[PDB]
């Protein structure tokens, strides 16, 4: 009804055929049809508009109206988004489904407003796997001293630096040239990532560790939603709502997708075994307990207990 022509810049990290990429062109043409043409989403994948953080700022300030991010850059605003960080979280998908879009999600969700966002609701990232160019990795031995790159908060920092990697907080966006060049040996991320963004080129070695599940937050700038009209605003959030669906479904077909090219692609794939994946339960256990005063204590066992409610 109460719909004027609009223009909405949506920048983001991720590679324009990827999973996510794919779902914000999506997001693109519901918007339009909502809307009979009026509100208009230009997407700039790739890095295009800068990495996660400065992403985020450009929404703070007004000059991107939406995008998706990881959680672990918010934690730098709101502690709290750092719980999603701490290894072994979700045990699947589904499980990570019914956490995110039920009240411990929300509890979240609910923060970002007071510092200048509207989380629409929560896409995927997935399950992050690792690799590097240094050896395989198929015993927590084996990560000792390797170079990682994590994302950057004080969680995955402590983290990987607990598991004995030498870990390096990087923006995305160098990324690959830190990978290419071996200023870092290895990194870790959904395997759609490892290949849209080309990793698997420089890294012969992959682990599927599936360590940490990662969200994704689908997210307004608060200044230019809120002088959206009731109309355009449903024209978003319906969107949203649609494209999260789209969004979800594509992150796990490409995840299959993703391993077969992985594989057709001179990569080395190993696994954790279960003694080893206990061996690394154990070593982080005490590290997660000490992050909790780092993160916040309800939500770490709120979202605990969601998990295994779920
Ligand atoms: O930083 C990471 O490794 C991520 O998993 C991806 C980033 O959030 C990326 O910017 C998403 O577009």
């Amino acid at each position: 009804k109460d719909i004027k022509p609009r223009i909405i810049r949506f920048g983001y990290g991720l590679a324009d055929d990827s999973p996510t990429g794919k779902a914000s062109a999506h997001f693109a043409e519901v918007v339009s049809k909502l809307s009979d043409g009026k509100m208009k989403v230009k997407t700039f994948g790739n890095g295009a508009l800068g990495p996660d953080e400065q992403l985020i700022n450009s929404l703070i300030s007004g000059s991107g109206e939406i995008t998706f991010v990881s959680t672990a850059p918010i934690a730098s605003l709101i502690p709290e988004f750092g719980v999603f960080d701490l290894p072994f979280l979700f045990d699947n998908e589904k499980v990570a489904d019914t956490v995110l879009d039920g009240p411990e999600g929300k509890k979240l969700l609910d923060k970002l407003p007071a510092k200048g966002l509207i989380g629409l609701n929560y896409w995927e990232n997935g399950f992050r796997n690792i690799t590097n160019s240094r050896h395989e990795i198929s015993k927590l031995d084996d990560i000792g001293g390797i170079k990682l790159r994590v994302m950057q908060n004080q969680v995955a920092l402590s983290v990987f630096k607990g598991l004995g990697a030498n870990a390096i907080p990087m923006p995305f966006t160098e990324l690959f040239t830190a990978l290419e060049t071996k200023t870092v040996d290895g990194q870790e991320n959904p395997l759609s990532t490892i290949q849209t963004s080309k990793f698997y080129e420089v890294q012969p070695y992959l682990t599927l560790s599936n360590h940490v599940y990662t969200p994704f937050v689908f997210l307004a700038s608060k200044k230019w939603f809120d002088q959206l009209s009731q109309d355009e605003k449903d024209v978003i959030t319906q969107a949203a709502a649609d494209s999260q669906a789209f969004q979800r479904k594509a992150s796990r077909q490409g995840n299959e997708d993703a391993l077969k090219y992985l594989k057709e692609h001179n990569v080395k794939v190993a696994e954790f075994s279960t003694e080893e994946r206990e061996k690394i339960r154990e070593k982080v256990a005490p590290i997660v307990e000490s992050l909790k005063a780092k993160i916040g204590k309800e939500t770490v066992e709120g979202v605990l207990d969601a998990a295994k409610k779920a």
